[PDB]
């Protein structure tokens, strides 16, 4: 599942899922939810309480979006295939556990603005600041911790599921072919998780949602 936001005819709106397959991410799940205008400029929004939507005022004059979401944690017995929403220390059978993060960045108007880093503890930074053509590569910076994370791979998920990610480089930079419309690129990584009781592993995603001109 990716937590993104995905730029409607309607409007944007947060979306946990698949590309094809998605629902409303849960309010109790996201951490934070903001736009950066073009000038850098950070503002707020809220989704309203009757219609579920994000402000249109907010959403025209938005470079990029950003989203933080805590997806909880997630275990399930031994022999079973499913991990549930719950931690392994209430799921008897459960001996491992992840706590699973996930970001996401919309592109809706390219400029310099979005090339800056958010400060997402896994983010893919466009390091081109002109609306790509498709065909076009879009270079991009992929961090961790703030820092720059080499051989990071970003999974293209508008291609066929059997393409090899794109491998960023030494500097964690890559060279990320684009194609046409609206598009998304992720990158995940799970790692060990010391001191939590309820999760032995840590489990982040991040993506990046732009449209090709
Ligand atoms: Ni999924």
């Amino acid at each position: 599942h990716d937590a993104w936001v995905e730029p409607g005819a309607a409007g944007p709106r947060l979306l946990l899922g698949h590309p094809d397959d998605s629902a409303p991410v849960p309010p109790e799940k996201v951490r934070a939810v903001y736009a950066v205008d073009a000038q850098g400029r950070r503002l707020e929004a809220t989704r309203g309480a009757a219609g579920g939507a994000l402000p249109t005022s907010v959403a025209g004059q938005a470079a990029m979006w950003v989203l933080d979401v805590d997806n909880g944690y997630w275990s399930k017995p031994a022999g079973s295939t499913t991990s549930v929403n719950r931690p392994r220390t209430e799921v008897p059978g459960a001996t491992s556990g992840t706590h699973s993060l996930k970001f996401g960045k919309t592109i809706v108007a390219w400029g310099p603005a979005v090339t800056r880093p958010q400060g997402l503890r896994l983010e893919i930074v466009p390091l081109g600041a002109d609306e790509p053509r498709a065909g076009a590569t879009l270079p991009v910076q992929v961090l961790w911790d703030g820092q720059p994370l080499p051989g990071a791979r970003l999974v293209r998920e508008g291609a066929p599921r059997d393409t090899p990610p794109v491998e960023a480089d030494a500097e964690g930079r890559a060279r990320v072919p684009v194609t046409g419309g609206r598009q998304m690129l992720t990158v995940g990584r799970r790692l060990p998780l010391a001191g939590d009781p309820r999760a032995d592993t840590v489990a982040v995603s991040t993506n990046l949602v732009f449209t090709a001109r």
